């Protein structure tokens, strides 16, 4: 009904992080008809705009509410795996931290055309930075807005920095400057515009909505790609979910389908489309267009655990929870005024924007990311704590003052999978994060050494001044066996998820796309999202996805060549 009569040069499956970038670059010259299909609604929510309202986004209608399969190795628990469900996708629901990782992360891809020297300028072109001048590592002209966080906890942020220096860490003035080592302590920059969320909807798609050769459908769930025995013809979708009519939209001669449904839903949709392992497709009676081993394999996420400590009685009131909520759980008028008049104060904060990269054991690159939060976790699951913080509003209770240190295996060795639980394309995918399954127990050792590290930092003179005991893991958790048991019971996502449609050199039977992002053995089918990342970079994965979408858009419009 909506694309009746219509042929498109490009159908983008999903309207997420990468899709918003592609929709912008691909529609620019006005020749090409571009369609964007997004399952979630328009990006209008105030909870999306205000960084601190990330607390309200978890387990909300603007999240996919995905749960993993039972993880035997994680005390037989299902892991919640947050994913944005709206225009902008996960860029609209994330912690806004701006990380590229290290030169070494891209060199390690071993994929011709995509070394550190090849990707750097695509990061720089996307960027306008408020706090770093233009040069080799920072741009001043790009659509992304990156700034230093506009909230500082004078007492606790300074205490954390002094504590890190006391335990022998060096400051890192810029975690995205590849001229110096990744390791050290400091401040993470944020994808904000004076304390407003600068998601890829706001920065790339919203400004070009008026273009006549660009059509964006929201509430548009793609059930499958249409492929012909092979060549993409287009895609099928519903605009009323499962009980809705099954509309179809068609390509123009030489017109491509571009998978931008992310590292969870891209592998899922390919499998529903006959692209994936024959074994798995055969199981639900799905015809096999291209037998690809890699589809849904090599799922990389950075797992997390945390320590948390209350402050002494004399420091009650200095935590970010005290800057946002009064003693009765009502949002402080001071916080609201500072935000709306100045783009300042606790509402500009996603909480976790100071920390460190640490080598726990002389690795080439840091294995441990620390995220310091000047607020106290009341659940050992950091994501659960954020949900509970949102539900805490107007309960007539005071959130206790304290700190949290979240410990992240940021270059993990463990891998997981996405597959099918049924043939119903509206049923949740079969999601297994595979945390702590690497054969050497390297990821478990990272997090265990991380807890030891967080305890040393808390015991430092700088932080001992402020702190009064330890809540999590607590007194009782002393031995490595007890720490390991705590980690298994409490381990949560730091919300990355890459690698499920991995790119490779010619003659790599594990890769799903070439160094030009084309699905192996299909014509007019590309993947441009986090799925293509072969080896996860150290740090949060939003910036690298935009670099890939920027490069992909240049490839497609003939502005650049790869290899
Ligand atoms: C809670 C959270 C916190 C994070 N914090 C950070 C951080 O601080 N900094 C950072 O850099 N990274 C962060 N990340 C990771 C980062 O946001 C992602 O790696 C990146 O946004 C991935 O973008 P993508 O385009 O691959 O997918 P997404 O942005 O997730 O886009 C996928 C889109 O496809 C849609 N979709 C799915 N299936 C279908 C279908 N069948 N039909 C139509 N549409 C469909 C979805 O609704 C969604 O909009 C965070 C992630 C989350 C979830
Ligand atoms: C922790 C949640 C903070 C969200 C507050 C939104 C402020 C609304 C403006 C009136
Ligand atoms: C947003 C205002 C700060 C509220 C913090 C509440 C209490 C402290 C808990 C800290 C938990 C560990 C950090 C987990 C970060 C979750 C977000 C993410 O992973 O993207």
């Amino acid at each position: 009904s909506s694309p009746v009569a219509q042929k498109y040069d490009y159908i983008l499956v999903g309207g997420g992080t990468a899709a918003c970038v592609l929709a912008n670059r691909l529609s620019a010259d006005g020749s090409k008809r571009v369609l964007v299909l997004e399952a979630g609604p328009d990006n209008t929510s105030r909870d999306v705009k205000i960084p601190a309202a990330i607390t309200r986004l978890f387990r909300s209608p603007l999240d996919w509410n995905l749960f993993s399969e039972l993880q035997e190795q994680l005390a037989e628990r299902q892991i919640y795996m947050a994913r944005g469900r709206l225009l902008g996708g996960s860029s609209a629901t994330n912690a806004t931290l701006y990380h590229r990782g290290a030169a070494g992360d891209y060199d390690a891809w071993g994929v011709e055309g995509w070394s550190s020297e090849d990707v750097l300028s695509w990061f720089v072109q996307a960027e306008t930075n408020a706090d770093f001048g233009p040069g080799a590592y920072h741009g001043s002209g790009g659509p992304m807005r990156v700034e230093n966080p506009r909230y500082t906890n004078k007492q606790l942020h300074t205490a954390f920095f002094k504590a890190a220096e006391e335990v022998g860490l060096t400051p890192n003035s810029d975690f995205n400057d590849w001229s110096h080592d990744h390791a050290g302590y400091g401040t993470f920059q944020v994808m904000q515009d004076k304390g407003t969320r600068a998601d890829m909807y706001r920065q790339y798609l919203k400004p070009v909505l008026g273009r006549r050769n660009l059509q964006v459908l929201t509430g548009a769930a793609v059930t499958k790609v249409n492929i012909d025995q092979a060549q993409a013809l287009g895609v099928e979708f519903s605009t009323d979910g499962p009980t809705g009519e099954r509309l179809s939209a068609e390509l123009a001669p030489g017109g491509e389908v571009i998978m931008c449904a992310g590292a969870v839903h891209t592998p899922f949709l390919l499998k529903h489309s006959g692209v994936g392992p024959s074994a798995e497709l055969k199981e639900f009676g799905i015809p096999v267009v291209s037998n690809l081993a890699g589809v849904g394999q090599n799922l990389q996420d950075q797992p997390a655990c945390l320590t948390a400590a209350p402050v002494k009685e004399k420091y009650d009131g200095i935590a970010i929870s005290d800057h946002i909520y009064n003693e009765k759980g009502q949002i402080r008028k001071r916080a609201i005024a500072s935000y709306l008049l100045g783009g300042r104060g606790g509402l500009t904060s996603t909480g976790c924007d100071r920390g460190a990269f640490v080598r726990t054991a002389g690795q080439a690159l840091p294995d441990l990311q620390v995220r310091f939060v000047p607020g106290m976790a009341l659940d050992p699951d950091g994501v659960s704590t954020y949900v509970r913080f949102a539900k805490f509003q107007s309960q007539g209770l005071k959130w206790p003052s304290g700190i949290t240190m979240q410990l992240i295996a940021c270059r993990p060795q463990s891998t997981g999978s996405v597959g099918l639980k049924s043939a119903d394309p509206f049923a949740p995918p079969k999601l297994s994060p595979g945390y702590l399954t690497d054969k050497d127990g390297a990821d478990l050792a990272t997090l265990r050494k991380g807890i030891h590290w967080a305890r040393d930092v808390a015991r430092s003179s700088a932080l001992s001044e402020y702190l009064d005991g330890e809540l999590f893991p607590g007194s009782g958790v002393v031995s490595d066996d007890q720490i390991d048991e705590y980690i298994r019971r409490s381990i949560h996502s730091s919300n990355a998820i890459t690698g499920t449609c991995k790119m490779g050199n010619a003659g790599d039977s594990s890769s799903v796309v070439d160094n030009q992002l084309r699905v192996h053995g299909v014509e007019g089918l590309r993947v441009v999202d986090a799925s293509v990342v072969p080896k996860i970079p150290g740090g949060q994965t939003g910036a690298p996805v935009v670099m890939i979408a920027e490069r992909a858009a240049a490839l497609l419009t003939g502005k650049a060549t790869i290899g």
